[PDB]
DNA sequence: ATATGACGCT
DNA sequence: AGCGTCAT
């Protein structure tokens, strides 16, 4: 009891953008706003790859991986932007340029991780501390938390969603106590105010809606976060887990939605996160070994102490092209002009990055995929990047990477080409 | 015929 | 180092 952590420590949010790359093109073509709207990829192959869609033309079922002629099957009104295409291949700088803009303003406010182009982890225990002082055990009003869901509430002894959602709040701010500043929910609800701040300022300064989780960890924080898409944030309190994860699928939570979570459920019996807290750490590590054992003997409990990371540009550096059916490289020739044009986008891309940061990458991964080969990755090399220069990075890679030619004759690449990946790794300060 | 990026294992 | 996992 008085010594059993609780894992409620930290105030931690996930922030992540509302159909990134959509709300990107949307902003810059006004035709595409309040409309069923989706962002493809290439064009040839079936009307291209849809990679984000908007929630009107969620609503018809579009998704993201279906092929655009699919989804206008589904959706004969969609609207479609293409993602710019370079060199002959995607070229994602303009989604990359408006996640940099986001970060920054979310960066005011805290210590932020980015997790992936469109979201970042926010650490603001501190914040709140700040927040706490500076209000003089102030009621806290629900006038300032205007887009906020309180994760299990209304409880207890309207038909409508705004409805619901207000009543909940009520609840929550009904029973909170506003004269303890260590109260763990009180941090939690300090953390929400703070995090509407962002999310407005976000929106005021680049047109760009998000949603929000806010809970005393990450996994909590992301899975809050998408409870009440779009544009809502999500409090999930230490006291919400175990109804919330009663009838979690355990494929919902981080990590868990690949082959470990489908292991669990196997060898355990079991669907539900909240049903592993039958089981003692060590059966727990004797199935999924040490790291995991103790992992999920604590996040199971809603407890989870992976730090937010202050790290808010990325760790590498790299360009891809996949080359799928009748298209796999099957030529030197072919190969050496690919690698050539990956390199140039990555040399355009580095050198902004050593201008931007003040740091170099110095080690260069070449990666590949050959035909019939259904791993991510069929082959990684790496060599030494000592200068910025696409003919030299080319020319390296292919160095690197010219042995696992099957072909005898000088022409043929064998056996085809169906990946070929350049990633600028090893960063140091410039 | 479905462009990236972080991290763990050995 | 090079491979595998999980993710957006
Ligand atoms: N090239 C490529 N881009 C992708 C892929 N997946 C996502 N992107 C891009 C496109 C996405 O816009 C962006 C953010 O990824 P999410 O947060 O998972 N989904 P979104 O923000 O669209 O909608 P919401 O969060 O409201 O559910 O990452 C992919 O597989 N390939
Ligand atoms: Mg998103
Ligand atoms: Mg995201």
């Amino acid at each position: 009891g008085p010594h059993m952590a609780t894992g409620q420590d930290r105030v931690v949010a996930l922030v992540d953008m509302d159909c990134f790359f959509v709300q990107v093109e949307q902003r810059q073509n006004p035709h595409l706003r309040n409309k069923p709207c989706a962002v493809v990829q290439y064009k040839s192959w079936k009307g291209g790859g849809i990679i984000a869609v908007s929630y009107e033309a969620r609503a018809f079922g579009v998704t993201r991986s279906m092929w655009a002629d699919d989804a206008k099957k589904l959706c004969p009104d969609l609207l479609l932007a293409q993602v710019r295409e370079s060199r002959g291949k995607a070229n994602l700088t303009k989604y990359r340029e408006a996640s940099v803009e986001v970060m920054e303003i979310m960066s005011r406010f805290a210590v932020i991780e980015r997790a992936s182009i469109d979201e970042a982890y926010v650490d603001l225990t501190s914040a709140v501390q700040e927040r706490l002082q500076k209000l003089q055990g102030q009621p806290i009003s629900a006038d300032l938390l205007p887009s906020t869901y309180i994760e299990g509430l209304p409880q207890g002894p309207t038909v409508q969603k705004e409805g619901m959602r207000k009543q909940g709040l009520f609840q929550w701010l009904d029973s909170l106590q506003i004269d303890n500043l260590t109260s763990p929910d009180l941090q939690l609800t300090v953390g929400a105010v703070i995090v509407e701040e962002m999310r407005a300022a976000i929106e005021r300064e680049t047109g760009f809606q998000c949603s929000a989780g806010i809970s005393h960890n990450k996994v909590l924080a992301k899975l809050a976060c998408g409870l009440n898409k779009p544009n809502r944030q999500t409090l999930v309190s230490h006291g919400s887990v175990p109804q919330l994860f009663s009838q979690m699928p355990i494929r919902k939570i981080r990590s868990l939605g690949g082959k470990l979570g489908a292991s669990v459920i196997e060898i355990l019996g079991i669907e539900y996160m909240g049903e592993l807290t039958q089981f003692t750490e060590s059966q727990l590590q004797s199935h999924f070994g040490e790291k995991n054992g103790s992992w999920l003997y604590a996040m199971c409990r809603g407890i989870e102490h992976d730090p937010v990371k202050p790290r808010q540009l990325p760790k590498t550096i790299g360009c891809s092209k996949n080359f799928p059916g009748k298209t796999a490289l099957a030529t030197r020739e072919q190969v050496q002009w690919w690698l050539l044009q990956l390199a140039q986008e990555l040399e355009e891309r580095l050198t902004k990055d050593r201008n931007d940061n003040d740091r170099v990458a110095t080690q260069l991964v070449v990666s590949i995929r050959v035909q019939g080969d259904k791993r991510l990755s069929s082959l990684r090399r790496c060599c030494a990047l000592t200068r910025y220069d696409a003919h030299k990075m080319s020319h390296d890679a292919f160095t690197v990477i010219k042995n696992c030619n099957t072909s005898g004759i000088q022409t043929e690449w064998s056996p085809p080409l169906t990946m070929l990946f350049l990633c600028a790794t090893k960063f140091s300060a410039s």
